[PDB]
C-alpha cells in the first residue's frame, strides 16, 4: 500500500533521485536513478571508478541474454552495453516481481557521477524513445502488463540530504494539498506538454507561444535545470537580471555566495508557467520561487536555468515542491503543491487555475 512507498527516494542536490531496486536471483541490490526523460532500464555491469556496486549477471540464475548491443545518449553522458532480461523488484514499491529488459552497461562517458551513489537508470517514458528501437518494452510497461499495478505513478521530490516519494500505481492524497491540475500528454514518447504563457513577477514575456515549445517541451526528472529555448532563455535572464540589478553566473558555470542566512530571496522574481488544461481555452499555472531555480550548492547557489536545444524542459528543480502525477492511463500529467513545498517569508509556490487562454493549439510545434 502507499504508506510503504512514501520517502523511498534519496539524492545529492543536482545529481538525481534514486530508488532501491533489486535485480536477479538471488536479488542484487542497486540504487537506480528515476528518469522521466528516457525509457531504458540500465545498470552498471562492470567495474567503474565511480561505482561502489554493479550488476553481476553471472551470479544470477534468471538472467537471459538477448545477444544484442545497445547505445544510449543523454543530455549529459552516454553509455553502451548488452541487452538481456532478468527478474526485478522494488523493495519499497509495490509487492511484485517482474521480468524486465535490462541493459548491462559495459562502457560509459560522463554518465556515472562521482559520489552520486546510484548505479543505474530507470527510464519511465514510452517505447517510442527506447533504444535500440520501440520494440524493447520499457520497465513500466512490463510492470503494468505482468501485474495489477494501475497504469500511473507520482513523483514527489524534495530539496535539502535530498529525498522524496515515487508512488508507483497511484496517488497518495496525503502528500499534496489543494486540487490536482492536469495537462495533456500531447504524444506518448517523452512526457510531452505544451506551455502557453510565461510570466515573470506577474509580467507576460510577450513572445509567441510557439517559441516556448520550440521543438518539444517535456517533463524530465533526470535533468537538474529549467531549460528554455534561446529566445525565451534570453528574455528570462534579461527579466531576472533587471529584477535583481540591485546586486558568468548567469550561464550556470560559477556559484554565488552570501553570509549564512542573508540570501536576498526577495530580489529574485517568481516565474509562472501556464500549461494547457483539460478543457477548451483553459489553462492553469505553476509558480516557481527563487528557492527552486537557485540551487543550494556561507550559503552558496548555482543558477538553475540554462539554455535548451529543444523546447522547455522541466527538470528536477521545477518538480521539487510539486506532486506530479504521470497519469499514463488517461494521458495526462497532474500538478499540485506537495507537503514538502518551498518556504518563503512572503510568497508561496502555487498551482492555480482555471485560466482562460485562446488559440492554445497554435503553441504546438
Ligand atoms: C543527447 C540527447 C539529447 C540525444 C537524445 N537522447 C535522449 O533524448 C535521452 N533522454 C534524455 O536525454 C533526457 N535528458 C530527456 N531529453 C532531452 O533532454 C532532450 N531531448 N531532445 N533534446 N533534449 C533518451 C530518450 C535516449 C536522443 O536520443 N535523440 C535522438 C537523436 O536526435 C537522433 C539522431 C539520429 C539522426 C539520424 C538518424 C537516426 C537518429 C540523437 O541521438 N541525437 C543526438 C544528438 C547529439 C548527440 C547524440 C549522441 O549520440 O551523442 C545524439
Amino acid at each position: 500500500s502507499f504508506v510503504e512507498m512514501v520517502d523511498n527516494l534519496r539524492g545529492k542536490s543536482g545529481q538525481g533521485y534514486y530508488v532501491e531496486m533489486t535485480v536477479g536471483s538471488p536479488p542484487q541490490t542497486l540504487n537506480i536513478l528515476v528518469d522521466t526523460g528516457s525509457s531504458n532500464f540500465a545498470v552498471g555491469a562492470a567495474p567503474h571508478p565511480f561505482l561502489h556496486r554493479y550488476y553481476q549477471r553471472q551470479l544470477s540464475s534468471t538472467y537471459r541474454d538477448l545477444r544484442k548491443g545497445v547505445y544510449v545518449p543523454y543530455t549529459q553522458g552516454k553509455w553502451e552495453g548488452e541487452l538481456g532480461t532478468d527478474l526485478v523488484s522494488i523493495p519499497h514499491g509495490p509487492n511484485v516481481t517482474v521480468r524486465a529488459n535490462i541493459a548491462a552497461i559495459t562502457e560509459s562517458d560522463k554518465f556515472f557521477i562521482n559520489g552520486s551513489n546510484w548505479e543505474g537508470i530507470l527510464g519511465l517514458a514510452y517505447a517510442e524513445i527506447a533504444r535500440p528501437d520501440d520494440s524493447l518494452e520499457p520497465f513500466f510497461d512490463s510492470l503494468v502488463k505482468q501485474t495489477h499495478v494501475p497504469n500511473l505513478f507520482s513523483l514527489q521530490l524534495c530539496g535539502a540530504s535530498v529525498g522524496g516519494s515515487m508512488i508507483i500505481g497511484g496517488i497518495d492524497h496525503s502528500l499534496y494539498t489543494g486540487s490536482l491540475w492536469y495537462t495533456p500528454i500531447r504524444r506518448e514518447w517523452y512526457y510531452e506538454v505544451i506551455i502557453v504563457r510565461v510570466e515573470i513577477n506577474g509580467q507576460d514575456l510577450k513572445m509567441d507561444c510557439k517559441e516556448y515549445n520550440y521543438d518539444k517541451s517535456i517533463v524530465d526528472s533526470g535533468t537538474t535545470n529549467l531549460r528554455l529555448p534561446k529566445k525565451v532563455f534570453e528574455a528570462a535572464v534579461k527579466s531576472i537580471k533587471a529584477a535583481s540589478s540591485t546586486e558568468g553566473f548567469w550561464l550556470g558555470e560559477q556559484l554565488v555566495c552570501w553570509q549564512a542566512g542573508t540570501t536576498p530571496w526577495n530580489i529574485f522574481p517568481v516565474i509562472s508557467l501556464y500549461l494547457m488544461g483539460e478543457v477548451t481555452n483553459q489553462s492553469f499555472r505553476i509558480t516557481i520561487l527563487p528557492q527552486q531555480y537557485l540551487r543550494p550548492v556561507d550559503d552558496c547557489y548555482k543558477f538553475a536555468i540554462s539554455q535548451s536545444s529543444t523546447g522547455t524542459v522541466m527538470g528536477a528543480v521545477i518538480m521539487e515542491g510539486f506532486y506530479v502525477v504521470f497519469d499514463r492511463a488517461r494521458k495526462r500529467i497532474g500538478f499540485a503543491v506537495s507537503a514538502c513545498h518551498v518556504h518563503d517569508e512572503f510568497r508561496t509556490a502555487a498551482v492555480e487555475g482555471p485560466f482562460v487562454t485562446l488559440d492554445m493549439e497554435d503553441c504546438g510545434y
